[PDB]
RNA sequence: GGGGGCUAAGCGGUUCGAUCCCGCUUAGCUCCACCA
RNA sequence: GGGGGCUAAGCGGUUCGAUCCCGCUUAGCUCCACCA
């Protein structure tokens, strides 16, 4: 049962094609799916909406935060709404796959991402949340990783990570409406090339 | 400046001359050094002495509860006397050095050390305390450390041991009077072989 | 769940004096270990 | 500050059927990464 998802990002249009957005054109791309446009709530800190699936309201975040601070957005939404970390979905890029691979996982690390570091802390030191790791490689030099996620990817790249991504919104709607086990078995059965 | 100074130790005759004990050892020299014999008191789940040094009110504290719960009596002699966790110093054996090894540490990781693990969650997940690293040496295969920790060193280990221990006595006796940077100068320098 | 050892530069300490012994900071090399 | 990939056993799923695809659990192999 999820209530709450979540794409992470940094604000502006210098960093709209950026790696580090890739979670934001995850929810971006799946509010123009489900029919329903984001709109800017200052007090929640980002751009939301409400949709009905698998019969429940859930609902859209892209906190307007930079990276760093996406805690507060999430915090804020959470709490409005009553909605506990295990019902949290958190869409990111994430350096350990290849651009054109997705994968959910549930709790564990942030892998030194900026984002997830502070969701995890303005949730309470709780790492519990669900999440879409969506891939976009990693960089020649580890020393470069914040050039590389601050990035704009080749189009080659690009073009995986927006066919993962539009995989990775199917298989979210079908978590919905048939469950984790089947949404996970056809997401990382996956991988664009 | 320094309170409070632990040594750790699982309980009863079967466990007194393990590795895992060597903290206690530790502290047991110290209160022998320093002539204030430990007594039992139930509710700091400990032996205990008040000692002079440097001029102030040091307190010793070899618990009596498990290993794992460590932390109860570190929170509650702690709390009891208002010390803040950088004045605290808790001895340890440390598998990360060879017998005959000791080293002065603030701050930082548990290495997997279940009575460390508890003081650091029951300071309020603070690691921020100073240590004394007894070095015990670490076992041949990585899934005998239960075995190992739990188990009587060989005399050779153990005269090595003891000698670190000796000399890490006299180094906390000049933290007190001289600085941790002089007692660290020593102690850093010393290897029993 | 993070440690050992080593190198270079910089700073402070010990020392009769330290490129030699100790600490700190920045950058490396390497061996181990947690997630597993 | 913990991840990628793979192997074996056991369990469940997908599938017309899966030793072949996905998950979980136990054990291991390997590459990377944080402390540094």
């Amino acid at each position: 049962t999820i209530k709450l998802i979540v794409g992470l990002a940094n604000p502006g249009a210098e960093y709209a094609a950026t790696r580090h957005n890739a979670g934001a054109w995850f929810v971006d791309l799946l509010a123009e799916r489900l029919r329903a446009p984001l709109r800017e709530e200052a007090k929640f800190f980002g751009y939301t909406s409400r949709v009905t699936l698998g019969g429940e309201d859930v609902r859209l975040l892209v906190p307007t935060t930079f990276m760093n601070l996406s805690g507060k957005a999430v915090a804020a939404m959470a709490s409005f709404f009553r909605i506990n970390p295990d019902e949290i979905l958190v869409a990111h890029d994430e350096l350990d796959l290849p651009p054109g691979v997705a994968k959910f996982k549930l709790g564990g690390g942030h892998g030194g991402h900026n984002g997830l570091k502070d969701i995890i802390s303005k949730l309470g030191n709780n790492p519990n949340f669900h999440r879409l790791r969506i891939g976009i490689g990693h960089p020649g030099d580890k020393n470069k990783v914040v050039g590389f996620v601050l990035g704009k990817p080749p189009v080659s790249e690009q073009k995986l990570i927006d066919e993962a991504i539009d995989e990775a919104a199917r298989c979210t709607e079908m978590w919905f409406t048939d469950g984790l086990t089947k949404a996970t078995n056809r997401l990382h059965a996956f991988k664009a090339q």
